């Protein structure tokens, strides 16, 4: 329904403008759920105020936290022309922070 519009996280209301939105979704191995990776500049996304590496919480009012890419990509196209994306900032959230590894040779 309409219980709760905005709260802790930021509401990113996307509005179809040119061909495809200004964001891109991708599935990462090991991780559960989809999120924004490519945020086109001065585009539909960058305009809505949606940052990258933001774990999806719900689309058009449909929790996608543990939703498969297929479920989302389909919910977005079906949604119609506009959609409501809700995610958290990359800084606010917390990811697996550890001594990253570089290139190995030998």
């Amino acid at each position: 329904g309409s219980s709760g519009s905005s709260g802790q996280p930021r509401l990113c209301y996307l509005v179809k403008e040119g061909g495809s939105y200004g964001f891109s979704l991708k599935t990462v191995q090991g991780k559960k759920g989809v999120y924004m990776t490519d945020i086109t500049p001065q585009g539909v996304a960058m305009r809505a105020g949606v940052l990258a590496d933001d774990h999806l919480i719900e689309v058009n009012g449909e929790n996608v936290e543990d939703a498969s890419h297929e479920e989302v990509v389909e919910k977005v196209k079906k949604s119609g022309s506009r959609v409501m994306f809700l995610l958290v900032d990359k800084e606010t959230d917390k990811r697996h922070v550890e001594q990253k590894s570089g290139p190995s040779s030998g």
